[PDB]
């Protein structure tokens, strides 16, 4: 049928990028048995890991730009083959090199990956039901980190790390060939029916690049609250450690339902409007949202003494993990829904790149402005900036969404 | 007495500023009379203006440095002087290098002139009497530009050009002489009672580039509808030329009681209040401000057509003018204020940087998203622009204003 392919390919890229993140983060899981084999230095662990992150970076931008290019099914089947190989390699690997440099090389099979199914859920699912299977797609990543440390857990109590990573290694390459015999890139090569524009179109649009600053916005401010809340819930507001990993914890599972709400909501104003081809129906919950970490971040600032509730702090969490982790995938959605379809992966990686960016702006100047001042004058800046960046694009909600050539 | 020394050097610095801004744009006041005595091309003119503008600009940061170096009364008065000295050798001049490079050296006696007065006012009038002041002595530059193209036309049908800046220029070096005679730069050369910072401590204070950057664009967005309210009503809106001229006309009126009525109520709340050293009493009227520029960009965007009345251009022409140049001396008087009192003049051209960023940045790409996408959409930019930066102000309203050191 139809619907029953879209179920098909859905549960391929499912599985698939369930895989795509388990593999991604095994050297993490599988961290406490690996120590406890080989005695690594904690420099040399955060090499190993910042190799993987700059080469998933690299590559979450160049494999954005290479979807557009070739086909999602091969080249999505190809990086699951090729994290397969890289924990085959990585399992049958002893010296401290050769780790860094394979887990730099599955970091770019890593961000080889993702953009391939921005690629074949842009064309296959309607607009309609876009952003839902977005966030049950990136719910798949959610998934694979929460049974990700259990299952690695069981299989280092059981088995090696050789053992498990041999194991992973090897379920990715026959779900890499799972995932080429049961995707479709569109469906034109079925028959079923579907549903003209250049790089330079897209560059000089300004919706890309108000886009791009919003996520750049969104996500510096997740990171800096995800980083350090914990540590302003420790030195600024006086709570337990207990309180700062119950709120961590609140601040994720919000998080989770707040992706999945916000594609869900959002595909639903998606369906009610759609008439104009300026602004856009997900803004009418981008916006909400955006507002929601304001005023989450207000009254997690200034509402939270050391006699507040343990309540008040988890559901400040889960109300600040739903309005932060909600922009997060519909900025996905927007860079994905609003570009031209044969340069939407090119227009979501040049998002992904901002992602970079503020991420950038959430490790290092937040961590100095957070030492300089205070903890409450660091975590203010970070209130102004998402706060003084809704209101910039409450303005913006109606400039000229679909990116591209102009008609 | 105290008050009439104050009013003795406020008439002296009252005339002499006057004398400042009849002598910066005489040759434009007298340019009718010159270009019917010796031929010279609209580039030549636009080369002289624009040595003027090059050098003002450049004067205005310079001697904003100096002013907090050497004394206010020899500054004004050398800069009195020299502009005196530049008028008569101008009215003696007939080549055109003489012209362009004398007309240079007129801007920087201007810029040489302004800072004095800034330190004089904060050196001389109370924080409940200086917004006030400092208002009256703008509407001193205000009166010359009323006053000079009349006297100028009057004594251009009488006289020539020379002798009108001849007479100019003596009348500079006369008022130059008794500025130096009746000026104290602060009361303890008299014997009344007067009212410890670097500049790398004013640099680090944030509030100076918060107030910098709210400057930007509150004199980016004045010099937007300033130079382009006019072809808004033509080309855009389908207005007659008078209804844009009446429209410039009660934007300029508009913005002389803005400016007044910006110091005096900013006054009112800096006497009210002041009791601590975050935030700033003059917030309370800078916010609402910017508030207005926001309503009248939008209130004269989308609420005015080719059938919309004349009246009503000339309300949105007064509201935006009050709600425009009141920002543009409250930013005066706050970056004169919030400075340390020996490093103000520093402080006000650090902001006085920003207002030529600001004038680029209303010229060329306020035009060129004009010419592109459409008049509205480029005023809408601006509006964006404006109105963002009022929520990130009204954010921003409660930092450390007092710039300096921390005690």
């Amino acid at each position: 049928g139809y619907g029953y392919y879209r179920t098909v390919i859905f549960s391929a890229m499912f599985g698939g990028y369930s895989l795509y993140y388990f593999n991604r983060k095994t050297f993490s899981f599988v961290m406490p048995s690996l120590v406890e084999e080989i005695p690594l230095d904690k420099d040399d662990l955060g090499f190993i890991t910042s190799s993987q992150s700059a080469a998933y970076a690299i590559s979450k931008f160049v494999s954005g730009v290479l979807s557009d290019q070739m086909s999602a099914r091969w080249l999505f089947s190809s990086g699951l083959l090729l994290v397969g190989l890289v924990n085959i390699f990585f399992a049958w690997s002893s010296t401290v090199p050769v780790f860094a440099a394979l887990w730099f090389l599955n970091g770019l099979a890593q961000g080889l990956g993702w953009p391939p199914c921005g690629k074949v859920l842009r064309k296959w699912f309607e607009p309609s039901q876009f952003g839902t299977w977005w966030a049950i797609l990136s719910t798949s990543m959610n998934l694979a980190g929460g049974l990700g440390p259990i299952l690695a857990t069981i299989l280092a109590q059981s088995y090696s790390w050789r053992s498990t990573l041999a194991l992973s290694g090897a379920l990715c390459v026959v779900v890499s060939f799972l995932c080429l015999l049961l995707i479709h890139n569109e469906p034109a090569d079925v028959g079923l029916r579907n549903l003209e524009s250049t790089l330079q179109e897209l560059l000089l649009s300004p919706y890309l690049w108000v886009l791009s600053t919003g996520y750049l916005v969104v996500f510096g401010v997740k990171t800096c609250c995800t980083d350090w809340g914990q540590f302003f819930l420790i030195q600024e507001k006086g709570q337990s450690a207990l309180v700062g990993s119950s709120y961590m914890s609140a601040l994720e599972v919000g998080g989770l339902v707040g992706s999945i709400a916000a594609g869900y909501l959002s595909d639903r104003a998606m369906a009610k409007a759609g008439l104009s081809n300026y602004g856009n129906p997900r803004h009418g919950l981008l916006l909400f949202m955006m507002a929601g970490m304001t005023v989450s971040m207000y009254l997690f600032r200034v509402t939270v003494t050391s006699d507040s509730p343990k309540l008040w702090i988890l559901v400040l969490g889960a109300v600040f993990g739903f309005s932060s982790y909600g922009p997060i995938a519909l900025f996905g959605v927007i860079a994905n829904e609003s570009a031209p379809p044969n340069l939407c992966g090119t227009s979501h990686a040049i998002v992904g790149l901002m992602a970079n960016v503020g991420g950038f702006l959430a490790g290092l100047p937040f961590s100095t402005i957070a030492k300089h001042y205070s903890w409450s004058t660091a975590f203010w800046v970070a209130e102004v900036i998402c706060a003084a960046s809704t209101a910039a694009f409450f303005l913006l909600r109606n400039i000229r969404t679909k990116m591209g050539r102009v008609s």
